[PDB]
């Protein structure tokens, strides 16, 4: 398309004031944007966010395309021990509603105060992912024949469970008042903190030592099919991170007087809180050992994952661990 | 029988009680059971709305559109041509954003139910593709693009539809908001005809008509092929959409009042006024295949077969002048 523009190619306007509202890129904001038409997507300014929705578009799955015969010939046979079962049936029971709590959290809290069109059509990408994700562990349920109402109510009938999730409702903070804004310093601390306890917190940190345990069996060929799905959600949520940090970073760069000492220290005694029940869970699920894993090693891994978060988000790492799971960096082609 | 250790032990020996009650669950007004959980899963019309629309995975960047460049640049098209296909990427390149923002700012958080927000987050991501369409098309043809989407501000028979839409939206916006009484949950059900029957059961298939016209005589078959695809999501959003409002009303039959049936019908009378005002706006003179008169008659129609889906009479009773859309 580098031909001459037609002539009868251009639409007349018949309201010879409209076209003041035609929006200008340079007054679009990702928070409080309300001098420009929202529902335009054009002209498209923050580019990252745009990328990461054509990101997350092109790495369509569903669970039911992901064969389970295997999963189910090694579930109902006597080769896995009652304390690997326990490890998958303790990650089945958080996954399956903690992808419904990050939904709802897109929908309810965030989506309202994102003004700005391109970060919101990323949103609503991340928000359907989080749907696939909670039909996975549907899918999960009813192709082991596990009780899905046993599984879905684990984070109300397991303490450790439990600790992570009303520590999530507790960061949740006052975003799903209606009455709630952000154009206070106040107001924007508020809904920054939700972000952290969302995306830091929830989907990068009491994720991935989900993640780990689930995919050590996948390395051991043990259900591969689970693996196989917790796979195709790690690539999901390595996403729903990065603009997460990206929105973060981008709020305190176009609101720099939010990111007070004050902030800060309270964000890192947050992800510090979070660091404590993630290990508290990992110390549930593995009372003993399991081949290659054991509740020690993540104490490292969990506080290395919080160094990682910490730095991206433009604090000092606290814990200085190694990283006893190294190969979770490794490049999966799916 | 099942292997040993296959149950997760509760040491919450109470938490048990929070298991979700089938029969319990409601399609509004539901806050005595945990949303959060989805299973057991109860409308099964929901779950399977979405399914449907897994499977229906798309991108509109799949489509090539180097014949419909070609089309576009040349002298091939008349001006009246191209005056049609302007005006529906004008109306729809915004008005996909506002179905889009109406399902997460208004709907899914009145929808107190976990598999009907299940579907509710599978449409709202297919008007964020539906949009991306309408960028993808302007790219591709080297349209103004800031044209193209402030048109609902620039042309007046655009703004009216969408000056409709706000007005039909209701209060459902306003933090002071509930569904809680009989005036709020209708206030509710009237937002969900408008978005559902009114906006892309009406406003959108009259366009799916135009643009499809030219897909028919082999002209614009990329932004054509598009189209098809849009309208497979919409056919779904429709029919959600329905059972949702039908459900509503069977599970609260004190908000289906004559004077609630008297007020939609109203509404949808003047969806239709407005989008034949529309119609007559895109063909002033007529082109191959196309005049405003027989937009008279398939909005008629298609406003008929809302209004009987959902319990109403039908009052035009008009033939359907496009039979291969059925097809
Ligand atoms: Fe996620
Ligand atoms: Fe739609
Ligand atoms: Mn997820
Ligand atoms: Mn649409």
């Amino acid at each position: 398309s580098s031909g001459l523009v037609p002539r009868g190619s251009h639409m007349q306007a018949d309201i010879l004031d409209g076209k003041q509202k035609r929006v200008n890129l340079n007054s679009k904001r990702l928070v409080n944007c309300n001098q420009v038409d929202v529902n335009q997507l054009v002209p498209i300014k923050y580019k990252w966010a745009w990328e990461h929705y054509l990101n997350g578009c092109a790495n369509n799955w569903l669970p039911t395309e992901i064969p389970m015969g295997k999963d189910i010939e090694l579930w109902k046979s006597d080769r896995l021990s009652e304390d690997e079962r326990r490890v998958i049936l303790l990650n089945l029971g958080f996954f399956s509603t903690a992808e419904s709590l990050v939904g709802n959290n897109i929908v309810l809290a965030i989506f309202k105060h994102v003004t700005n069109p391109e970060a919101r059509q990323y949103l609503l990408r991340q928000a359907f992912e989080e749907a696939v994700h909670t039909h996975t562990f549907l899918y999960i349920c009813e192709s082991l024949g596990l009780d899905e109402k046993e599984i879905f109510n684990a984070y109300n009938e397991r303490a450790a469970i439990k600790a992570k999730d009303d520590f999530q409702m507790e960061i949740t903070g006052k975003v799903l008042d209606p009455n709630f804004r952000t154009d206070s310093v106040e107001g924007l601390q508020e809904f920054v903190k939700n972000l952290v306890g969302y995306y830091i917190i929830m989907e990068g940190i009491f994720f991935y030592s989900g993640f780990v345990m689930i995919l050590s069996f996948h390395r051991q060929n043990k259900m591969i099919g689970i693996g196989e799905q917790y796979q195709y959600i790690l690539r999901d949520e390595t996403i729903h991170l990065n603009f997460g940090i990206d929105l973060i970073n981008g709020i305190k760069e176009e609101n720099p007087e939010i990111w007070t000492p004050e902030l800060q220290q309270e964000i890192v005694e947050l992800i510090k809180r979070a660091v404590d029940l993630e290990i508290e869970y990992a110390q549930d699920c593995l009372p003993r050992g399991i081949l290659g894993l054991r509740a020690s090693m993540f104490i490292d891994y969990v506080q290395h994952i919080a160094d990682r978060r910490l730095e991206r988000i433009g604090l000092k790492p606290i814990y200085h661990t190694k990283n006893p799971f190294p190969w979770m960096s490794e490049t999966i082609d799916l």
